[PDB]
This record gives structure tokens, C-alpha cells and sequence, in this order.
């Protein structure tokens, strides 16, 4: 389970990222 997570969060990371970059110059 947590090895799963783990790989859950560290994608969602990289994604809320880029997110937060393409709003960052708007």
C-alpha cells in the first residue's frame, strides 16, 4: 500500500507542479 502511495504523491507532486507553473505568468 504505501509503496504504492509513495509513487501516488511523487506524481501528483511533479503535476500540481507544472500546474502551478503554466498559471505562475498569468
Amino acid at each position: 500500500e504505501v509503496y504504492k502511495l509513495d509513487a501516488n504523491v511523487k506524481r501528483l507532486e511533479k503535476e500540481v507542479g507544472k500546474l502551478e507553473g503554466e498559471v505562475a505568468r498569468l
